[PDB]
């Protein structure tokens, strides 16, 4: 009897090319089935109704109904790739910060201004033309600003007067842009965010992608803060240069791996000062436009299926 692998996520995802490109290698798997979970089903039927799986594959994108996808895995108690309770926690910023900071992973120093919606005149900020004050911890600037959603990506970079003031506006990246030039040198009045140093790189982030603790690919892409243009290329995909990561960033994918427990994690990496430091835990996610990648996903997840359940199904496995 073959062992199900089950793959749980909004369409967009699952339908996606990395996702059907890596689905059909582990299919070559001999002792391996894989069925995707329709997301008709995933949004309309009781998880009662939803596929057996041995192995699950689940993970949250706008839409998803993560309470389902909990509920299904506690009903029938599958193999789980990445962990489902921990996706509500990759959602706030906060809560990421916080799993890093307890794993001794160098992050940028960080403040938390938690704005209480009924009183936003109560709050811990006091700020300077130059610099703000966050529960009594002064950034001078450069600093960073994001909202405490991690699912929300207008994160605001505020320039120091020596470099003519002003701020970056980081969003979803649309077509040619990135992020825009504001000539706003206040911080936003409303709502929650982290405060952070802005750590000075060569211009680029380092974005790195993990399967399992002992694999992880990164590559570099131009950094939204720079000028906000989106690098493209002859075929119009955003242009990623080579990296490839120290002994002490291959320790931190271990630690981020292990720590959120996520077998596949994306994560990007700040080079700067001569360390790397964590800015961002993204949760499950593929690397694009690699066949080599393709190659070596598959082969771990299957060999990490393999390993986990051959003995309960009798089947040889070394
Ligand atoms: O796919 P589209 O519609 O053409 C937009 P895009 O090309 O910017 O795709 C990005 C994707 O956005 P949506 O899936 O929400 O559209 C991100 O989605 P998200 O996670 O920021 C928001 P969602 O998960 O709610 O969609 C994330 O995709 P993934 O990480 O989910 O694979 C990201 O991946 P990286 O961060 O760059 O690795 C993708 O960027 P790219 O494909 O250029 O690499
Ligand atoms: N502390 C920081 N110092 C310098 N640049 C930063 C810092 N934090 C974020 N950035 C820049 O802003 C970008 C977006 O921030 P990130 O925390 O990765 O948010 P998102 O979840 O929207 O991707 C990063 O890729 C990086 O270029
Ligand atoms: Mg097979
Ligand atoms: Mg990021
Ligand atoms: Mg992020």
């Amino acid at each position: 009897r073959q062992i199900v692998v089950g793959i749980c996520s909004m369409a967009k995802k699952s339908k996606s090319k990395p996702m059907k490109e890596i689905l059909e290698r582990i299919s070559l798997f001999k002792y391996i089935t894989v069925v995707v979970f329709e997301e008709e089903v995933i949004l309309n039927e009781p998880v009662e109704n939803w596929p057996l799986c041995d192995c699950l594959i689940s993970f949250h994108s706008k839409g998803f109904p993560l309470d389902k996808a909990v509920a299904y895995a506690k009903l029938r108690n599958p193999f789980v790739i990445n962990d489902l309770n921990m996706q509500y926690l990759i959602q706030d910023r906060r809560e990421v910060y916080s799993i890093l900071q307890a794993e001794g992973i160098l992050l940028p120093r960080y403040a938390i201004l938690n704005r209480d919606p009924n009183n936003p005149k109560e709050c811990n900020l006091i700020e300077g033309e130059d610099h703000v004050e966050v529960n009594g911890e002064v950034f001078q600037k450069p600093f960073v600003e994001k909202p405490v959603s991690a699912e929300d990506h207008n994160v605001y970079i505020y320039y120091p007067t020596s470099a003519g003031g002003g701020s970056q506006r980081l969003f979803r990246k649309i077509g040619s842009r990135s992020s825009v030039y504001s000539p706003e040198s206040n911080v936003r009045k409303t709502g929650s965010y982290i405060y952070e140093e802005f750590m000075p790189t060569d211009g680029t982030d380092v974005k790195v992608y993990t399967v399992g603790p002992d694999y992880a690919h990164a590559e570099a892409r131009k950094s939204p803060a720079l000028d906000g243009k989106v690098e493209r290329d002859s075929e119009g995909k955003e242009v990623r240069y080579p990296v490839i990561l120290n002994a002490r960033e291959k320790l931190i994918a271990w630690k981020v791996c292990l720590a959120f427990k996520q077998t596949v994690c994306g994560f990007d990496l700040l080079r700067a000062n001569g360390q790397s430091y964590v800015c961002d835990v993204n949760g499950f996610s593929f690397v694009k436009n690699s066949m080599k990648y393709y190659d070596d996903c598959a082969k771990i997840l299957g060999n990490i299926v393999m390993r986990e359940l051959a003995p309960q199904f009798h089947i040889p496995w070394s």
